[PDB]
DNA sequence: TTTTTTTT
């Protein structure tokens, strides 16, 4: 009798697991009899309780194997290969669809009866977030389209505002929605090339709080970020491929992803501002501050930064046809649930409440 | 007949051996006759005497294997896998339960029939610790709670006071209770960027004495930390995930852990000052150090900076319900032992000798 | 038939051999017929003549094997594994008496009927040696106690003094007496990461003649060595475990060994002086030079370097009660032997020759 | 009927071969019929023609093997193992006694019937070398004795003086006589760690023309060598065992070899000067150049660089009693052979020609 | 049946195949039937068409193997091993004769009826080369004999001249003539250690265009070359075996080859100046320039750089007597071909054209 | 995995 390396490879695929120890550990759990498994009876972790019965017989014989890490390494290679194929063949449209489908799957758990989350608290987050900018959901939808099209030159958005104007909050939320990375170009010009290597194969990137010079008039400390950027023109426009470092390893060539730039109100050289479409800017607004102060479970649960919160806002506001055709079925049922759960006047209470700067969950 | 790899792996799981060499050495000890194993008869180490008879026959065959380290490598992977699994499938509350459970196991054996320390020495330790700062047990319990929740921004406590004021001393014990690491930022900014990654997968972190700049106002050596820290604000508040830098080494996207700052009395820009939940002051105390020299077994045995002394201190003050709900069983069992073995009056005598700074024992 | 890996492993354990090439060479000597072995006949090395007969058969078959280095690798692992086990489970006393026993055993040879060197020379060495300092025997008792008791922060000693003050010599004797290890420091801190690997599982370590800074006014060459060590405060203080590198292997984490450091009389930072129990001066008591120049066998034989000279010094001065109990009869036995070979007059005659800087003997 | 790994190992021992590729290359040559082997018939180099006919049988089957490099590695391991066992257990006198036996064997071939060079040209070279320094052969005898005794901190000789004074020349012949390695320390320290790795198990080292600083006043180009070397006091002193690198090898711990430093006359800091027991001040000597110009065969055959020449000098000059007793039988024959083949009057005539600066011969 | 590893090794041997990928690719070409092989039928490369039909069947079986890279590894190591053997066992003269066989083989193909070299153009090259310095043929012969003798500290020639004086041109031809490699010492001192690695087992080296300092007096850019090279003084002298390394290889110890240094008019330190046996001063010359314009087939076919051009010059100018006895017969045949093909007046007309600054042809 | 590169 023999271990089926195939069945392990299935488990790795179905779970999208790609750490050889994470895989090895979880498969070994299945050696004990599913018949009595506490995690199963407690319906505790889906990547366990969905699977324990299926894999039981193979996991038992795997537990005797003299070869365990070799099997897991071949299984891990299979999952990395799948990512590699997808990265080079898929449309950007499909990638976002995949990313969206995964978030909806995790929301099925969070707000399922087994789940711990409260949909009303998360919806309170959407109201506060929606209030942050006029026509927030149109801003979000425009931004998403822009990333999916990745049209050259028309690729980069600028976020301006004072400290605590929320730009870092929203950037993080978008980055959690789409997937991507942040970068810090305030560095001197030697470190920069290794720094930029981070972007390789990412869907999206973000430039955090760049520093100009002479803004210390406005008490904004000087730095070189702008002067670095104003010499990175060819990366921003995305019109032609560039070579990206990574430490020790060889250079690789691709188009530098689209992205977002964030700053306090330093002066922007006219050369650089031409690189941006659609400069958004942010004020402070005392009532949002007072509201957070009276509904701190938002922050304490990290709701306001979540990609899940943005997805909920899109479902609440956008027409179904705006979603990619595959997920439209899941979109319909989530609209259905949300319509069933919040009658609109509930949401009007929440919005009106935030406008009064009182605690959104009155 | 041939070695059971499974039995070796059970022993590794049961004894939580991380190290291939440590595993190999101990398992080879079992090859001699259990039926007169003198180490067992001397009841020296549980890791041997609790297992030798059970593992004996397999250990005999193990000695003749041509392949020994390969068996041990796979067994060690099994233990490391269990860590990685738990590290992604638990509440912070569960982790503390496990941490405390294990320490209590050590107290059980250490103060057992093997009786290898006098509890009173630790109680003098507890008494010394408790007199350091008002309601010292509450300080532990509330800082502890604070670290369990990891609520954003409500995350950093400042410890301040002169040289040799015990701030370093306290943290070392407390960090040993919980698990985590120290850090330094008295650094030109590059060297900050090579520290950061030691925080990876750390439950908690601590800043060693921060050199502020311009310290020579106190005649303190100036160093870089104060401005660096304000220029690190988000790592404090733990609002949004990041990835962190050792030299070279790996990271996985996570929030920067909560923590503690320790300080000789440099200034703070109220920007950085606003980042904190608490200030707590320190000094040497002169009767107390004249007690230490009169009480030196405390320091010889290091108990003064054992987290065990904190665990014991908590058990003396806090009520059973205030504890991890299953382990509450063990809590009463130890409260029974402690309250039986020690009246409040004997504690008051120690506490009084502590108060005099005379050697705690009389 | 086939090689027994067991018998090779026994030889490695029994010799406590440590290097895989050394073992391979050592064992292959046994392949020749025992009956005529010249090394056996003329009793040159215990490591050979004790064993050739016992291992001849297995050595003959070993000499043919196509796997010889693999066999030796497993054996070397077995010796290393025992070291690792003992490093955790033993008391610092138990370790120290193990060390002393091997010295006693060697002396049973070196003054046995073979007795390959003449105890008078060694005692003359011991004379020059105790004559180096006030209370030298008591000073070493204080040192040894300190190293067993292994207290944090109060953990290391400093030697200071001119070129040829002898400080390095005394360290080398204490290093051998304990069986510690020695570490360079005058290097960049990346390279350090693997030198420190030698400190894994050692009773003790030493650092040497560290290049200070600003020394040039005295011709004293400044260097990175001092400033590098400014960082390493936990390693010195022994406040918590640190992980250490080892090559083609796991890293491992433990408290860093206690130790000492020596210097010629550089500057010292006020922050680091804070972390040594004891600082010791050394001087050109030039008449000692005059003697040794004229007593050269002591130096040629490295007698005044030998840890044996200190073990002899200890056997002379200290009461058997001051020794660890288990060996105490061996102390009597050797004490008697020296009394049966010497008297305080004889020592004091030699002592006075050293005091006179005249050749030790008349 | 497969390859005998034993016979391959035996050949490697006989030849004293370390490089696995050199071993592989030479052993393959034996695959063809020795019966006609031109390298045999022309008796070209002895490491072939002595051994070919014996090994041919096994060399044929070796040539078909699929494991070839693996077999050669094990044989190379055996040679390296032998060097390490000898390094620990022989007296330094024995090492040199064995070394002299090898050179004497080569002199049997050099001046045999194969007779590739005549004894008079080397004896002319001896006269040239003895003319270089006052009491040359006495200096040779002193140096050997110093290296054999290996007295700690009295281990190093400094060769100093202007360019083309001959210090490189003299160092070269000693290095051949004793066997050892050259090292260059002028390179940056971070590279240097692996340079010293070559010194493992070596008898002797020579550091070549390290560069100082400040002698630019005379145009001596400045460099790092002195400062690098001054980090290495320990390695010079031989007081204590130190740790040595190799690529992909863990550190070896041993005492670092003694030997020679050459310099054009930069200044030596006191701390470094203190570590040289002797210094020799070479000087340019016009008539040598005019002799050399008319004695070209010396340089072409590299005669004055051979340890062979120094051995011939010692045999001409020293009492038989100074040689280690085992060799003295051979010394008698070489003394006889020399006195047979040369008058003293010829040697006197030669040294006169040298003294005149003329071509050595008339 | 099974792959014959011996036959692949024979192919590698007979093609001198140093690179494992190049070997693999070419051997796999043979798996198709030679009977139709277009590379054979169009006689495109001799290292294919000579061998295809012989190796065919073993190529077909090799094409199925699962070990293909391992077989190529073994074959390539024997090619490397044979060079390693030859490096030690040949005389420098006999090496040079082997190299001349190899160039003379290539010349049989080049100037063959097959192939395309019109020897008229190459003889024009000899004319232009013979103009560059007085007594050109004597200069080349003197260099060759110097390289054979390899006299210690008389090993290096220095080429000085204005930029554009043919100095790298002449070096290029010598390097091909002798075999050997070019090095760049102007690198930063860190990289330099791996640079010198390529010298291993090479016969000759050239240092291109070393920058001095202060030559900005002529607008020579300054750089490190001269400083670095004087740190390598030991390597030039060639008396003793230096240590060399390549990436991931442990060091090899050998005598560093002789060679040429090229530079513009920088000042050169006395120490480094003393290492050169001969200096040659190149200069711009208008007639060569004006000739070369009207003679550009020389440059377009690189005749002026080729070692083949120098060989033709030697064959023209030097007696049969000066070659070694093995090649002398083949030299006579080439002398016969040249004298038949040309005549003095034809050649003299070329030199006359060049000196007149005409195109070489009229 | 070390090593090389990074890091110095
Ligand atoms: N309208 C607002 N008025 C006042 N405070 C606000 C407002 N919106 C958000 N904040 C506060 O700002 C805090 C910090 O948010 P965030 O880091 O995203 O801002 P930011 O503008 O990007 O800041 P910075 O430039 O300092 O990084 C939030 O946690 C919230 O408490
Ligand atoms: N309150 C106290 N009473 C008695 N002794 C104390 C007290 N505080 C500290 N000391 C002594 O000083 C030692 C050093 O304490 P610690 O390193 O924690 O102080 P620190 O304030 O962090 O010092 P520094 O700022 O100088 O680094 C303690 O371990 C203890 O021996
Ligand atoms: N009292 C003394 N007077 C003179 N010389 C002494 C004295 N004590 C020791 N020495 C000499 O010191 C020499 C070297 O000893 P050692 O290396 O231990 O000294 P050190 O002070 O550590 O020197 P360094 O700092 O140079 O390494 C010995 O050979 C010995 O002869
Ligand atoms: N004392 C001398 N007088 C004259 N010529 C000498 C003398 N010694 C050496 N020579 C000549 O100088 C050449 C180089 O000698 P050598 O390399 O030994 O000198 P060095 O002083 O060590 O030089 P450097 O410091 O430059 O390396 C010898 O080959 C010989 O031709
Ligand atoms: N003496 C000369 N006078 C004028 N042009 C020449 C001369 N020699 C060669 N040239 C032409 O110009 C170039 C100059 O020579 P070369 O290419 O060898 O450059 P270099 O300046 O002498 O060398 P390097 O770049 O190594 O310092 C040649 O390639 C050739 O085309």
């Amino acid at each position: 009798k023999q271990v089926s390396w195939k069945l392990v490879t299935e488990y790795a695929m179905e779970t999208k697991c790609d750490d050889v120890l994470l895989l090895l550990g979880m498969y070994l759990e299945f050696q004990y009899s599913f018949e009595m498994c506490l995690k199963c009876i407690k319906k505790e972790q889906p990547s366990h309780y969905k699977y324990h019965e299926k894999h039981y017989a193979n996991a038992a014989i795997f537990a005797d194997s003299k070869n365990q890490k070799t099997i897991c390494q071949q299984a891990v290679d299979t999952v990395l290969a799948k990512k590699r194929v997808d990265s080079l063949q898929l449309t950007r449209e499909q990638m976002l669809t995949n990313r969206f489908n995964d978030l909806l799957d995790r929301m099925d758990i969070m707000f399922g009866s087994t789940g711990s989350a409260d949909i009303e608290e998360w919806m309170a987050g959407v109201a506060w977030l929606h209030c942050l900018l006029p026509k927030m959901d149109s801003v979000v939808y425009d931004f998403l389209k822009c990333m999916v099209y990745n049209i050259p030159k028309k690729r980069y958005w600028l976020f301006k505002g004072p400290i605590d104007s929320g730009k870092t909050t929203l950037a993080a939320a978008l980055l959690e929605l789409c997937g991507g990375k942040a970068l810090n170009v305030n560095l001197p010009l030697d470190r920069l090339n290794f720094e930029l290597g981070v972007a390789i194969d990412q869907f999206l990137v973000v430039f955090e709080d760049v520093k100009g010079t002479g803004g210390e008039s406005r008490d904004l400390p000087s730095g070189q970020g702008i002067n670095n950027l104003d010499n990175l023109r060819d990366y921003l426009d995305g019109s032609v491929k560039v070579n990206l470092e990574k430490k020790h390893l060889n250079k690789r060539t691709q188009i530098f992803p689209p992205g977002i730039v964030t700053m306090n109100e330093y002066s922007v050289p006219k050369t650089l501002q031409a690189r941006f479409v659609k400069q958004i800017d942010f004020r402070p607004k005392d009532y949002l501050k007072h509201c957070l102060e009276r509904s701190e479970f938002l922050l304490e649960k990290r709701i306001i930064q979540s990609g899940i919160a943005l997805l909920l806002m899109l479902i609440w506001y956008r027409p179904v046809a705006e979603f990619a055709q595959s997920i439209q079925s899941r979109i319909v049922e989530w609209k259905e649930r949300l319509d069933k759960e919040f009658s609109l006047s509930v949401y009007q209470k929440m919005k009106f409440n935030v406008a009064m700067g009182i605690g959104v969950l009155d």
